[PDB]
């Protein structure tokens, strides 16, 4: 094995920071990115605590579809990255880079990436120590004839140089299964047998109308646990709102795929944190987002989605490393072997742990994410692990998985019910993770969670998550319900018919909207109420270390009921929030 250029694991997670080439400006002789970020300015802006865990991902976007364009742009940017000097210290501190090398099947009618040879990639790895990996993304919808063969070559050239091959794909049309050899294209399967330590496989949740979120995430987890990938993660995409035909938040009616640029702006900010918790809580460590102008920002400035949700979430996963492969294996009671494409795809989990076909969220954490691998693969390396001795490995064609009811009956015997209420909750060590799982319905949810004898009841509005940690002196609370008001994007439309007919915002228009109405002059959402009730408390708790999004929260209200040894905490907020409550239990 060649020494790895970087570590990627629970203690060293990875946030990919996409920069998309501006092809129109490239035609004018300029080297720029859509949204106005610069490579150097963007990197400088990344908080110093995050720099060790963040890598710039160049994407060739609409560069000219002909030989040389992508090489020219990428070499320019690799040079800029290589020569970067930290202005505080004066030292050359090369910026770490990942190159997008494969997308849209590398069809010459879809992408400039077609004209990036493996030879060139090898040359760039050898020239630039700061090139840490290469990225393939979004070919599930155009599964080119040689895609598996090329993936093998990308993984091999990465292993040769100590870099990572990172592949983000969703299981549309059996893509994940095909990648590993389902239809007889086995070059990548064979490559993985040798080079899996240099592979990162991620979901890409963009094609949301097809409902493959749960099954793709299951595969990503299972591939990792069975040593077919070094680590896993997910690309979480606000374009899902377009794919599913949603418009104004909570409105009725469906507008289809008709208002793209308005639609990718509308997903609630905090909902990206809810999606990301599914990666974290299941041992994933790599995160990426689209649309970048909304999820990260523009003009070397952080969007509020980035600053108030993604940045704080990512800091959390650095401070509290995700469960290790060993831990996740120990916790796994059931491991599925077989093809979700033959068992209804995402429908497999509907009314098991998802509430509907088209969602990136879960309705219970009881089973967390059940890991799986495609039928074409073997569970040999899984069984070889010291930590897999108590796992039931089951064929997907088992009677236990034949129907929704059979699945729950079988799983319920191995995963005990561990909380009450119709809400998402999952426990890790001394921490309850909770979120309201509604996507586009304005319905409050409630749960009852326990820390031994201490009872905690919560009431959450949609697009609200919380992390509640029992600490020696009380409870640490992290809460995020940040959701700005996007109604202005949908003004002049009183129903779905009118919304579908709105003038197109356009790509440039959406970037301008972000600049003039999101980065500044932001239409913040209304403060909204979260309730937390603790039962089994000795005396009125005290509050400590209260902070959160500026101007986003009222002072929490504590109402202690001595007779009943309970406190009711009422929070009115819209943002991220954190505090500690100090108390003793009543005995
Ligand atoms: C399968 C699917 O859902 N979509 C295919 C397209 O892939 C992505 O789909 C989005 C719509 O759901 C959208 O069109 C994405 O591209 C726009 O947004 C990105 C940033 O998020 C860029 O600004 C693009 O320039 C912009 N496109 C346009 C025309 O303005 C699109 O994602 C992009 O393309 C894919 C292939 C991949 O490279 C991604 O990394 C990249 O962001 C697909 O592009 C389209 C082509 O006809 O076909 C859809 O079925």
């Amino acid at each position: 094995e060649v020494d790895k250029r970087r570590e990627i694991n629970n203690e060293h997670p990875l946030l990919m920071m996409p920069l998309y080439a501006n092809g129109e400006e490239f035609n004018q002789g300029k080297y720029t990115f859509w949204g106005g970020d610069t490579l150097t300015g963007k990197w400088e802006n990344i908080p110093d605590d995050l720099k060790p865990y963040t890598v710039i991902q160049l994407h060739p976007d609409d560069l000219p579809k002909r030989d040389g364009a992508a090489r020219d742009f990428y070499e320019h940017m690799l040079e800029e990255a290589a020569k970067y000097v930290n202005p505080k210290t004066g030292k050359n501190e090369p910026i770490p880079v990942i190159l997008t090398v494969y997308t849209a099947g590398n069809m010459p009618y879809y992408t400039s990436a077609h004209w990036l040879s493996t030879s060139w990639i090898d040359k760039m790895y050898q020239k630039y120590p700061n090139l840490h990996g290469i990225f393939s993304t979004a070919s599930y919808w155009i599964w080119a004839n040689d895609i598996e063969n090329k993936a093998a070559d990308y993984l091999k050239v990465s292993a040769k140089n100590g870099g990572y091959f990172i592949w983000a794909e969703q299981n549309s049309g059996s893509a994940i299964e095909k990648a590993f050899g389902k239809n007889g294209k086995i070059a990548f399967q064979k490559s993985v047998d040798k080079y899996w330590k240099n592979l990162i496989f991620m979901f890409k949740n963009t094609p949301a109308a097809e409902g493959n979120d749960s099954t793709t995430e299951s595969y990503m987890k299972g591939l990792w646990l069975s040593n077919h990938t070094y680590q896993w993660g997910g690309l979480m995409d606000t374009w899902k709102w377009y794919e599913t035909g949603k418009w104004k938040l909570f409105a009725s009616g469906n507008i289809g795929k008709s208002q793209g640029d308005r639609q990718w702006l509308t997903e609630p900010e905090s909902m990206l944190g809810e999606e990301a918790l599914g990666v974290y809580l299941n041992g994933g460590v790599v995160y990426n987002f689209e649309h970048p102008a909304y999820t990260y920002g523009v003009n070397n400035k952080e969007s509020l989605l980035f600053s108030e949700v993604i940045k704080e979430f990512f800091r959390y996963v650095i401070a509290h490393p995700a469960p290790s492969k060993e831990k996740v294996l120990e916790d796994t009671k059931v491991f599925i072997h077989g093809d979700y494409s033959n068992k209804g795809n995402g429908k497999f989990f509907v009314n098991v742990n998802t509430d509907r076909e088209q969602t990136p969220l879960y309705m219970t954490g009881r089973y967390n994410v059940i890991p799986a691998i495609p039928g074409v693969l073997k569970t040999d390396k899984l069984k070889e692990s010291v930590s897999s001795s108590r796992i039931q490995i089951k064929e997907i064609t088992s009677p236990e998985f034949s129907s929704t009811q059979a699945r729950k009956e079988y799983l319920n015997k191995l995963y005990p019910m561990n909380y009450e209420g119709d809400i998402f909750a999952q426990k890790l060590d001394n921490r309850w993770f909770v979120y309201n799982y509604k996507v586009n319905e304005n319905v409050k949810q409630t749960g009852k969670l326990k820390f031994n004898s201490l009872e905690m009841n919560v009431e959450f509005e949609p697009h609200t998550y919380g992390i509640f940690e029992r600490i020696s002196n009380g409870l640490k609370v992290n809460l995020n319900n940040f959701r700005t008001n996007k109604d202005s994007l949908w003004s002049n439309a009183q129903d779905a018919n009118q919304a579908k007919k709105l003038p197109q915002l356009t790509k440039k228009g959406a970037i301008k909207w972000i600049e003039e109405h999101y980065i500044k002059d932001t239409q913040f959402g209304e403060k909204r109420v979260t309730k937390i009730v603790l039962r089994g408390i000795d005396k009125l708790p005290t509050i400590h270390s209260l902070s959160g999004t500026n101007n986003s929260y009222d002072q929490p209200s504590l109402n202690f009921d001595q007779k009943n040894h309970m406190v009711t905490i009422t929070i009115n907020s819209n943002g991220n929030l954190e505090f500690e409550l100090h108390f003793l239990e009543h005995t």
